[PDB]
């Protein structure tokens, strides 16, 4: 998938995890997240297109889906162990590391 699409996706999931009433659409929702940002790492975002691939720069831009894709792992696992509203709540950190990223890249 593009990256425009990528992050629509991950968009509809962080809604989902919000409403969220049980275990099952808590994890689901995080599942398609983590494989969202995945596809995404490989992508080159508009800003960066006239930097080298391998700059400092598209380093860091990949290195964000990997502190979030650790922050979804976070999440999965408490959401795993039956800790619902923990899972939830954990899951708001998602958003420090979009606004992070999203003021340097987007
Ligand atoms: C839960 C975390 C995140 C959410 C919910 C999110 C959501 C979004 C949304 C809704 C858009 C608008 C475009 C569209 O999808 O139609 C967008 C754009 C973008 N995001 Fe994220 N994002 C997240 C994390 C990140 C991270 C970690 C990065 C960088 C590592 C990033 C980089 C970008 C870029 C570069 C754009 C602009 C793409 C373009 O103009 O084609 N996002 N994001």
């Amino acid at each position: 998938a593009d990256l425009e699409d990528n992050m629509e996706t991950l968009n509809d999931n962080l809604k989902v995890i919000e409403k969220a009433d049980n275990a099952a659409q808590v994890k689901d929702a995080l599942t398609k997240m983590r494989a969202a940002a995945l596809d995404a790492q490989k992508a080159t975002p508009p800003k960066l297109e006239d930097k080298s691939p391998d700059s400092p720069e598209m380093k860091d831009f990949r290195h964000g889906f990997d502190i979030l894709v650790g922050q979804i792992d976070d999440a999965l696992k408490l959401a795993n162990e039956g800790k619902v509203k923990e899972a939830q709540a954990a899951a708001e950190q998602l958003k420090t590391t979009r606004n992070a990223y999203h003021q340097k890249y987007r």
